[PDB]
DNA sequence: TCTTCATCGCTCAGTGCT
DNA sequence: AAGCACTGAGCGATGAAG
């Protein structure tokens, strides 16, 4: 019946790792998009300085 | 003692809730910025159709 | 009714901070 | 030094899928 415990242990390890990695994934996505967002906003202001950038599209945290 | 167990049980609950809440937070942030990213990219194409899309800022998936 | 396994709550044994 | 909040992880109970 020790096998039942080892199988049980492995599953737990996988589940916890899956959640931790999912956490990092949304972090990596948010970081990458945030970088673009900053890159895009400036380039938009450069081409069309008269347009209000933060007025039409609010800057979302973080 | 029972006291040691009860405090740690509450702490464990708080800890699991903290991570779950952290995940939702990073999800909500990732979604919002992705939304902003799309909102920005579109407004860019409308104002300057001549500009090359994905060239200056590569469009990451998700 | 009985496996199989993903999730998770309880517990132990630390870890880090002060 | 030593109490405190916090958490990694083994364990067992539960849920969900076959």
């Amino acid at each position: 019946l020790e096998i039942k415990r080892y199988k049980n242990r492995v599953a737990s390890r996988k589940s916890r790792a899956k959640f931790k990695q999912l956490l990092q994934h949304y972090r990596e996505v948010a970081a990458a998009k945030s970088s673009e967002n900053d890159r895009l906003r400036l380039l938009l202001k450069q081409m069309c300085p008269s347009l209000d950038v933060d007025s039409i599209i609010p800057r979302t945290p973080d």
